[PDB]
């Protein structure tokens, strides 16, 4: 259960970093 | 503590999937 | 490993709440 949590958290961090970049582009009009 | 982590990770995955859909709509102009 | 997971999940929750606010502003044209 801890290894499952670790993989899903790593996948969320990647997905969150992707969202942050996309939203910054939207906010800044890049 | 592991069960708390599991519930919060499941809630983050739902919230992240909601954000992904909303951002795709914004990016694609849907 | 559980404490590392806890800190990273807390950081994701903050980052996700920031994204939610920013996306709501984008969607509502605030």
């Amino acid at each position: 259960e801890v290894e499952a949590l670790e993989a899903k958290v790593e996948a969320l961090e990647y997905k969150v970093q992707k969202l942050e970049k996309k939203v910054e582009a939207l906010e800044h009009g890049w």
